């Protein structure tokens, strides 16, 4: 069986002419295929006032070192070794759409080798991506979130994305969103490989939405019998001065909770808008039943 | 006696011709079996709107390195050292469900060694760690939070969670959660080793929430009453308008405070949303009868 | 082809007699000479209380090395390399009117080196650069941010910025500000070489401005009637007095929400100050006549 | 007089055979006593919801090492010098009940050593350091803030914590909080070293506070004439409505002041509690006069 | 002319038998005189709530080394070289009363050195600086802030901050606090060199400021006016109600703009209080009117 002093051999000779800033091929006319797996653990939050997603991603790099080949049976049948990752050339891939707000603390900073020359590198980001948050259809609204990969600064004839594998790990369930993220996509190469994962994620109606919904709705056949109330009832004014303060109150509140950086409003909000404005318009028409 | 002669001989030794890099069995065969004491030391906070729980533990590792060990005779009589954490292999344990929020002037970077080779490594983590917060039967609610430990990157056939003990350390009452974390679990081997430590969490009735539930009560009542109110007592609208307009700010103000991210709705919620509508139906016929 | 090995032998002349610290001249007479390139990805916010914007680049310094030359067909062809960024003399240049709130994990840390010695430098950035936001004509509000890069601490006869080229990259669009970023300057050069880049900044005219500019339209016309109510309609006094609230309220929204750091005021504010002042001036008309 | 080539000398002769992780004692049998001096500098806040108070000290360990003597007649009277604090053993203290908010740019980073082997080291350090905050008696509330240091990893057979000196350094004065912290306190030895500061925190009674409680007696008095109103006054509807929802406006706001994690709950919120108990009684009992 | 070999000769001889941790003098009985250059570049915020003033500095330190002198007629007339900071002895000056919130990608990490020995230090620093901040006369507010400059642990017969020059470079207006900062004052040396900067700061009168009073003083004429209204005009009670939730509105208000650690109370404030309790003596005595 291998031991210990088998394996200090093995790693002396492997790093022996070994240069970590160096691509890691025989021929420098060769690409480097980096394959991605992108797995989403959890999605932490979906902020639409920044216009932000934060989720947790276990994210993989799989590639082949061609200087970090052995024979397995000249070491006592050792066929995988872990290395630590600053010892060894590491694909510059970059989560160059987000704000990677990953620890020290939650960095593995290690890869695994095989002795065919393939190296497995994985580690846990947690991932502040910007998203374009279209709340049009508020709050039955859908948004789509592209979490970009690309090689930060080596052209597609030195690295290539080869491949973006992205999924749902479906560790958590959100009880908020309905998360669609699983594909594989090739890597675009225009003039440095780059790739995005899609996640779909659509607003789950829960109940809370109903509740949150009722008083609008309450409201606005509230406002349609005081506007319909009679000219001279006896209560218009006041009536129709607390419904227009109401209404006023819910116009302002939507607005701090919509987002202002949107491809088009929300419909509720024009609803409120124009139910507000018919609020207006009835109290003017009180004002000047007084009038008269 | 011991000198620091002779422990400076004995570290010169226990290092000589040992990797930090390499997993320390003698065989590599074997499986280092790592047991894992997570004691809480006080509990921060139980975030709900962002559905996580903020405390701090006391996090120690025991495993055994079989490159370490020595015969004490033969240094004056040493039987324990203490090395820096950064010399010596340790294992590579992530708490992969939270965000690791502690500095490096909390970090004690030093680990003890006894000459049989066992390892105590301890520390102190602030952790903000993902809690699935069911708001279903506020404020009588009550929590489970799972917290996570993993061996990060090896297979279960490399390091092992032989055991986790969690506790909690009573350094600090709480006075608002009734904390339940006591238990041992073996370590779930699936492809990798993990385990967590369940903590139940029991909201106290301190009696600052009965002063937050009279009011709830009381205006039930009152609406109660006002929708029973005579048609024509004289007061209807402006009782119902203002007792409306009071249910409306209880109902948005509550919805502020309760979790989006539920598994089922506060009932709390539910009930203040039926008391509003209620009231409205009650001002919907104070107008009708001023209509007639 | 050029192979593994004759970029070792490449890498290891390269740096044999190189000094990190001193700048790259043959001759220590001579200036270097350094041109930037600013590319907005995207721009994130624009906080107004804070007078900041909050922005994402990709930022290119471009320049010659002259101890870093060598001739291609005495290594088999090798036309460029790619260097870590600390090995080797990097201009001292600074985002001296931003915070660089960038990450190490979003940091490329390499740069290009070409056999005639010209390096290019490429990094992403995030700013949170300091802007004068005049709110003066909100919200149809234009606004002026630069962007300062400078030589932090040599002089213009040392290292200087030949010019600066900003651009936008396009890679988003905004849908609230309309973004005008593009242009080449050359640098200016009073006792150390600086430079910025202008980036106006136009608010779009979202319907949701219109939706919040509704209720202060409708609510002049409201409080016009209000001001030209009969003196003895009959509701004089309470239609008034709501309508003042409300005109407080809005005044007070506003507030919260402009800038107190402005060139000038915002019109809209000084309009609603005018409109509650009027108000009040009818509150008190209404109050004297109810005397009489 | 003593020269730079002289503290050369005694700066090479002290650290030859030093081990920076050895304990330094001749014998290892020997515990290091490591005097602790905590001085206040400011207390920048105490924070009420998070339990927290946030303050700055200024910390200085004194401890005896027995391998850094020397005689001064052999260095030309050489009777102190200053070495980096990372080339020589330091007791690993920390601030086991705190958050360590501190920078490298407030971190000294240096230790003074004196030729009979006495050291000093002194630093800044930023803490947030968690309290249990009793509201009881708001706003004459007193609180007790226990600072803790501790020995890290070792035994009370290798490291002590002989004494703490606690003390205010009166740099600041703070207008909101009356500070008591002086005093001196040996060690505790229970399997490990440590000790803590207790600082004794009584909020001043300023004028600004009276200013609070002005509106809190005033609706007290109203509410009691509203109760105390002729059932059949006639305004007696809308005055105790328009009294009830002032009464609970400020029921509600006082509770977003108030820690909702204290060992009591505060006699103000009960106290108000109470008054808009009674409001809403008083409503109750002219809705049933209208009735009659 | 000097080539960039002269200058690798020189660095390599300055650097010889050079001890970065000695204190630069050939007699250590002799002083480092370091001179001090504080500029405001920008003042970002002054936070009363927090009593902090954020703002950003250019600092340089000038001083002399005896161990960095040469001929530059041996040295093909290099007359000032740049080193890194880190290389070299540095004085050790600490911003004692800040939190020095800078990072890494603001730091200049170098330092000119003259061939007389004279070394200049410059860096950019963005400090959150505490000020005791007395909103007494609010909103005609003035306030001082001493930035702290103090040798770290050295005693004034090692280290000494012989002058501190401290200006306003006028890199940007403010438009909402007129700064006055400028100045050159010793050192002081008392146990270990200190010296402040202080910045007078007087709120500038815009009339943002006069829109935010004009309520307050027509609130004041209309409680005037309301408090004056006949015993039984009719409207009273009702007028007198919402006068006074108004007024109660803004004193809630107003606290939670004015810090609440204040050497003197706010005179606004107290006028409010005063406000509001004239609108419940009103009140009062409506209510005792309609009881007779
Ligand atoms: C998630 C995404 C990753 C980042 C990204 O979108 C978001 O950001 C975009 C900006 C692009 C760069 C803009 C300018 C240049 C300069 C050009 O060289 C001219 C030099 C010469 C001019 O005068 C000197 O004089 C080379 C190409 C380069 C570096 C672009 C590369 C692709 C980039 C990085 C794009 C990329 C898709
Ligand atoms: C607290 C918890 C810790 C993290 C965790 O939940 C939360 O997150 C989950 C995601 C899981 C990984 C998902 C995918 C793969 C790829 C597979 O390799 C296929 C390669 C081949 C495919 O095509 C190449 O082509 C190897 C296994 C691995 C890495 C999983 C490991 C277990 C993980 C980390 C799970 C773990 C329980
Ligand atoms: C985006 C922008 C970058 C930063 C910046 O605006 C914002 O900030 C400004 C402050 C300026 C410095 C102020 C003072 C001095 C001292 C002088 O030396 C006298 C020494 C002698 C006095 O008595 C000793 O006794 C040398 C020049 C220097 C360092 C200025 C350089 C330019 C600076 C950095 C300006 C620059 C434009
Ligand atoms: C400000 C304060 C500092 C931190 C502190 O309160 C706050 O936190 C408390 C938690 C305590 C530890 C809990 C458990 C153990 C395990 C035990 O070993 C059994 C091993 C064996 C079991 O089965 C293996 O199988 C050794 C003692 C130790 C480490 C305690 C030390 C004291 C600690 C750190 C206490 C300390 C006072
Ligand atoms: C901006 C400002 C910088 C910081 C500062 O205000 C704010 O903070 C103040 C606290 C002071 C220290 C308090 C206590 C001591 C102990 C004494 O030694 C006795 C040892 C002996 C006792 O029994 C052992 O047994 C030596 C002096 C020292 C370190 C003071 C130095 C000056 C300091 C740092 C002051 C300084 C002005
Ligand atoms: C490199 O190129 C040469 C010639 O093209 C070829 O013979 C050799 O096999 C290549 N090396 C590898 C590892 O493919
Ligand atoms: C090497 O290991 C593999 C996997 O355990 C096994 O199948 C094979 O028989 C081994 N060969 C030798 C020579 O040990
Ligand atoms: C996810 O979205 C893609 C494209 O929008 C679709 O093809 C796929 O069916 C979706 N997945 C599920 C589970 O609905
Ligand atoms: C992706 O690349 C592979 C590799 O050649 C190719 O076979 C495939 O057609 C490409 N496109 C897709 C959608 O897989
Ligand atoms: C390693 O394996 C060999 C053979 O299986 C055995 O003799 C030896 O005792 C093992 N070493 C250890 C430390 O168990
Ligand atoms: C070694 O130390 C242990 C523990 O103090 C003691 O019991 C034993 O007698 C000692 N033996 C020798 C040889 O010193
Ligand atoms: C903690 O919870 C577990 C399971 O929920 C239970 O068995 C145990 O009795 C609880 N502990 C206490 C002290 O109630
Ligand atoms: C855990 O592992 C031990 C070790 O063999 C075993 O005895 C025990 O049955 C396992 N299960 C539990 C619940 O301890
Ligand atoms: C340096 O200066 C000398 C004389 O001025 C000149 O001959 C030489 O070409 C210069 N070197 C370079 C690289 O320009
Ligand atoms: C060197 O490479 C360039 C670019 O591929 C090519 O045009 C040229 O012919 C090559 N020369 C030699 C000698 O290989
Ligand atoms: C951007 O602004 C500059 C100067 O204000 C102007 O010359 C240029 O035309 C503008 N660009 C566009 C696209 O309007
Ligand atoms: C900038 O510098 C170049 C270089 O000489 C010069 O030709 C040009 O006139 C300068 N000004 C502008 C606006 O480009
Ligand atoms: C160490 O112990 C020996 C014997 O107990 C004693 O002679 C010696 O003085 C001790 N060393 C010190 C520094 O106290
Ligand atoms: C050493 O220095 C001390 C303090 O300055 C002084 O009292 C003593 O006389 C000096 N002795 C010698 C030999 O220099
Ligand atoms: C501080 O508190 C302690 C105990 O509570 C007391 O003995 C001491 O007198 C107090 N100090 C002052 C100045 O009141
Ligand atoms: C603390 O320790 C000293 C040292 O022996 C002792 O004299 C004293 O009695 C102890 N207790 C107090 C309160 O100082
Ligand atoms: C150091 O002191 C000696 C004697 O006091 C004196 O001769 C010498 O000039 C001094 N050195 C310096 C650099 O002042
Ligand atoms: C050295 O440089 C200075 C400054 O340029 C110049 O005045 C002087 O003549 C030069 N001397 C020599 C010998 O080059
Ligand atoms: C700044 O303040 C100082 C002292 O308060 C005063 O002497 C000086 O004239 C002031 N400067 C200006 C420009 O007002
Ligand atoms: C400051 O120190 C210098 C140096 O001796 C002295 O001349 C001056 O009088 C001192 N005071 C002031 C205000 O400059």
């Amino acid at each position: 069986t291998p031991t210990y002093g088998d394996e200090r051999l093995l790693r002396e000779k492997l790093l022996t002419n070994y240069s970590k800033s160096i691509r890691p091929v025989i021929n420098l006319t060769k690409v480097v295929d980096v394959t991605a797996l992108l797995y989403l653990q959890t999605l932490y939050d979906l902020d639409f006032v920044n216009n932000f997603i934060m989720a947790r991603y276990y994210l993989g790099l799989i590639w082949i070192d061609e200087k970090l080949t052995w024979n397995p049976l000249d070491y006592n049948n050792i066929t995988s070794i872990y290395l630590p990752k600053d010892k060894i050339w590491t694909p510059p891939i970059k989560m160059c759409n987000s704000m990677d707000k990953s620890e020290e603390n939650d960095g593995v900073g290690e890869l695994m080798l095989t002795y065919t020359g393939w190296i497995n590198m994985w580690s846990f980001r947690l991932l502040h991506t910007y998203c374009q948050i279209n709340a049009y259809t508020y709050p039955f609204d859908e948004h789509t979130c592209e979490i970009y990969l690309c090689v930060a600064l080596h052209t597609i004839n030195h690295t290539r994305i080869k491949e973006l594998i992205y999924e749902d790990s479906k560790f958590t369930q959100n009880y908020k969103w309905d998360i669609n993220v699983s594909g594989k996509v090739n890597g675009t190469d225009e003039l440095f490989s780059y790739a995005f994962a899609p996640m779909y994620l659509r607003r789950k109606l829960t109940v809370g939405i109903i509740a949150m919904l009722i008083p609008t709705v309450m409201m606005t056949i509230l406002t349609i019998f005081v506007f319909l109330l009679p000219p001279e009832s006896g209560e218009k004014v006041s009536l129709a001065t607390t419904i227009f303060l109401s209404n006023v109150l819910y116009l302002v509140q939507i607005d701090k909770t919509t987002p202002t950086n949107t491809k088009y409003p929300s419909l509720l909000m024009l609803y409120l808008m124009l139910l507000s404005m018919l609020s207006g318009i009835a109290t003017l028409g009180s004002v000047v039943i007084s009038k008269l």
